[PDB]
């Protein structure tokens, strides 16, 4: 109706509400938005002139600006409603989400001597776009720190924007672009004024959360023989002397590896195996050495996770790929060369059925060309593309993971579904950036062409708002017994998971996959 | 209204027209039809009989017929107008075309003694047909030569139609068909006549013109670290003696090579390296033998170019794959054993970003399985297929390049980009057909049941023109810093480039790529 | 529609676009106004007097 | 601003306006390490062609 | 912004009897609080086209 500095622009909401198929899914914070570089644009670089090995360098710059990040699920979803979500449906998939922006507050802190003192600037304004064209590098799906924080009394700082180019050393090509972010129409809000837009997904497939309660090898019927034949003899049995010949056989239940099958297990590119008992481990540093990586342009990239591949297969449980699993850290980890108990890995062994485990090798095949002189040989494959006739499954989403990521835009690519998990899209959800107008400090009397350096110290606050719909899959399934469900551990604690300590400190005691109820192949 | 002798059936156009997202391009040219074969119908072969290896053999036919093929850029653009297109435009399609045939005339030449000459027959005609059902072998796609000529001022020959089939050895199987191209309906022009089609094509994706500003490994934010850890650390340091350990970190702006990537680069298929600079080569002829091949049917082929990749890397300029490019002669160069200076090699160089380089491997995976006793131990991928969040660019179109391909009709096929650059369509252009129609000699007085052997020596010439409508994607970019573009040499020189020069001859300095403006990923 | 402290007078706007024959483009700044000659308007004058020509 | 087009039936490519293809320490017309923008050279209107 | 300021006929140093003297206050101008803001059109007369 009217604004101005005495009403509230905005009214606090967090809820979620299960109508149906729908779930929707409202969230609130506080955040605080600094001023970055001295309003300055400015031209970061990384090459091997100094220590950086050839390929760790970069190109790129470093805007003033400043973004909003909700891509992790943990900001919409409550561990309790995530456990409503996760034990009785299949899957599901965002439809449309809102996001409000508002209660802005702009102070100006001055420092005199010792002292410090902060006050109300009320005519500053913060300008705010978004970008629904996608003329900007797209910078989020990263995994980058500074999304909102998973519990809602926690105030956040907004991070930095920044972008990379091409370059060769530490030095730019011709083709390195630069962007200038005050180029694009913006929304200025002082005090009084609030933002908002919204935006709808496109279709998207349901991601499918579930195991399989069955395996891609034994879809037979045990009761029955198959009147397919295999070739089960070369040579005659039980003389002083055997000669070659061909006899054959039906698949039954007594031998099943033997039958045929309609289908193969999903692609492999093979990962290094590490025991989480460090005694079984070689004594050695093999993790960059003997790492799986890919080689663009002469450049040398470690591939991190990779596809998805079971971690390991039964009772293997202290091993792990070397980097082809997602690991989060504890509250309060180290940030370099944290300890094992320290940080909380991942397992997607719930989808050994379809996927080969990331380990061990795809298969065998035939190296060489028999004869009755030469003996057969067999060879083995490392790593295999894709076949026709392939089936597999996912990386399966978590509390902590990313939801999406933006598809890149090229020719052609293949199934594109982002490998750290989510949802892959053309058209992501609109990035948002924001930043501090500057205020210049009192200019000189004499005029001076030389642009204005001096500025008031000045950061700004408020409150945001993001609502995402949901649509569900519901589980409709004939199982007699009862499935395996995500609970809460019934014995005693000194605190409670998923809550605050003695301290006021939030924390999370361990990743909570999406895979629980299970399906038919 | 009114057709005969003495009136003219069409009117010359050559023209382009820019309105909008449209761009309308028509041409012309003079064309002129011999007698192939003696009006017959033949079979050729080749086979291990003589000199020819068993790779070359051959079984197949050769009609008296002809056909156009337009198939080929620069028929349809000046230089001049490619420099429009390019420039301004991140990608394009074709929409329809349409096809004229008009102000024939027929010569018939005779020699007595030592004297030649040539006079109108009013009455001949010509055959042509097009075949709308591709129910022929479809011919064109190869990029054999015979196309109209990329100057207009230039008067060529329509070439012979011949077509190949399966064989055994010189031999042929049963399976092996053959067509009698009279067996169709056709439409017979004498010399006040005209033939016109239109042709839609059907809804196929933009070609992608534009390089990528930023690559595939480089997508992360530069100021910002991951939440994500990797395995930095398999053993203590500092020590006299260290033991096996796990630790870990975060990705950051320091080491970016660790860091977690949602997408991996196209796939990779090797090719053999060769130096522009010949002392660095080997001194061997390595060509045919260390060249890049797939394996057929018991026939070796070699593999040209290949899948689209990247020429080389940074500063490589000088070494280019094997027979992983396309290499267009300079005007007036030698057929066989042509020298380097008279060919001109294109560069895939822009899509280093997304794609491998030709050259190099596709990366490292772990080919044992690491123990405290034995060590870990590392392979190379040389050849890699499709993996799940894999994106690629195709290869460039060039003016001298072909256009489209016709996509063979199978069960199945991956991504069917032609290798050679176009546009893939289950429906091409429907291939055009012309031949002379037969006018016998003076026939014996007595009757005699063998086919006539004995005709008038005849040819037959008149005008072709051509009409393409393509559309056209604007570039909206809110880059800030100027474009790359193509542009001529402001120096002196000589003779102009694309221009005759004092002999007359027409000539192309330099392939001309089509990407030159910029994206982000 | 109502004008205050805490509402904002304009947005900012930077953009070129392109139809036809026309091209628009627009563009914003920021500024800052001193106070020149501490209000005063003032004769100044050179001449030869001193060292100018 | 109201725009004249270019409609030429000159066959040779023009000579156009383009940024330098080889690689620099910093990119022209864009901010540098300390964050100051800088223009590399003047830009004169006149390279399309016509007949006199 | 920069500061304005003007000339006017000399002889020498000084001032002729032409000399011309402009008070800008004698203007009707537009008064702004933090609340305000201000705005006007302009429409160029017919112009030749810039040859480029």
């Amino acid at each position: 109706g009217a604004d101005g500095v005495g009403s509230s622009s905005g009214n606090w909401h967090c809820d979620s509400t299960w109508l149906g198929d729908r779930v929707i899914t409202t969230s609130t914070r506080t955040w605080a938005l600094p001023t970055y570089n001295n309003h300055l644009y400015k031209q970061i670089s990384n090459g091997t002139s100094g220590g950086a090995t050839n390929d760790n360098t970069y190109f790129g710059y470093s805007t003033p600006w400043g973004y909003f990040d909700f891509n992790r699920f943990h900001c919409h979803f409550s561990p309790r409603d995530w456990q409503r979500l996760i034990n009785n449906n299949w899957g599901f998939r965002p439809k449309r989400l809102s996001f409000k922006l508002f209660n802005i507050q702009v102070k100006e802190v001055t420092q005199n001597e010792g002292t410090k003192t902060i006050a109300n600037n009320l005519t500053s304004t913060i300008q705010v776009f978004t970008d629904s064209e996608y003329q900007l590098p797209y910078v989020l799906g990263s995994a980058h720190q500074g999304c909102l924080p998973p519990f809602p009394a926690d105030v956040f700082m907004i991070p930095q924007y920044g972008y990379l180019t091409l370059n060769n050393g530490s030095q730019a090509v011709g083709r390195s672009s630069f962007y200038c972010l005050e180029y694009f129409p913006s929304q200025m809000l002082r005090t009084g004024n609030n933002f908002q837009f919204t935006y709808t997904f496109e279709d998207v497939p349901f991601h499918s959360s579930y195991a399989h309660s069955q395996s891609l090898d034994r879809l037979m019927n045990p009761l029955i023989d198959q009147y397919l034949y295999y070739l089960s003899r070369t040579q005659t049995t039980g003389g002083t002397a055997n000669t070659q010949t061909l006899g054959f056989s039906q698949g039954g239940p007594n031998t099943m590896a033997n039958q045929a099958k309609n289908w193969l297990p999903g692609p492999c590119y093979r990962q290094q195996r590490v025991s989480t008992t460090t005694g079984q481990n070689n004594n050695s540093n093999f993790a960059w050495t003997a790492g799986t990586k890919y080689h663009l342009n002469g450049r040398n990239s470690l591939a991190n996770p990779g596809i998805a591949m079971a971690t390991h297969k039964d009772d293997e449980e202290r091993f792990f790929p070397s980097n082809g699993i997602l690991i989060f850290g504890k509250q309060n980890a180290a940030r370099d060369n944290a300890d094992y108990s320290d940080v909380m890995l991942t397992s997607e062994e719930e989808i050994k059925t379809t996927n080969p485990v990331a380990t061990e090798e795809y298969g065998i095949v035939a190296d060489n060309l028999q004869q009755q002189n030469t003996a057969p040989q067999i060879g083995t494959v490392n790593s295999q593309g894709a076949l026709p006739g392939m089936v597999w499954q996912n990386r399966d989403v978590y509390l902590q993971g990313p939801i999406w990521a933006k598809i890149p835009h090229t020719d052609g690519n293949f199934h594109p579904s982002p490998l750290m998990g989510g949802f892959g899209l053309k058209h992501p959800p609109p990035q948002i950036l924001i930043k501090n107008t500057p205020v210049p400090a009192d200019p000189p009397t004499t005029f001076n062409q030389s642009k204005l350096n001096s500025f008031i110290t000045q950061y700004s606050t408020g409150q945001v708002s993001v609502e995402i719909e949901w649509e569900l899959q519901k589980e409709n399934s004939k199982r007699w017994n009862p499935e395996i469900q995500y609970t809460s551990n019934y014995y005693k604690s000194t605190s409670v998971d998923f809550a605050v300590n003695t301290e006021g400190v939030y924390s999370e005691p361990r990743p909570i996959g999406t895979r629980y109820l299970t399906r038919n192949l």
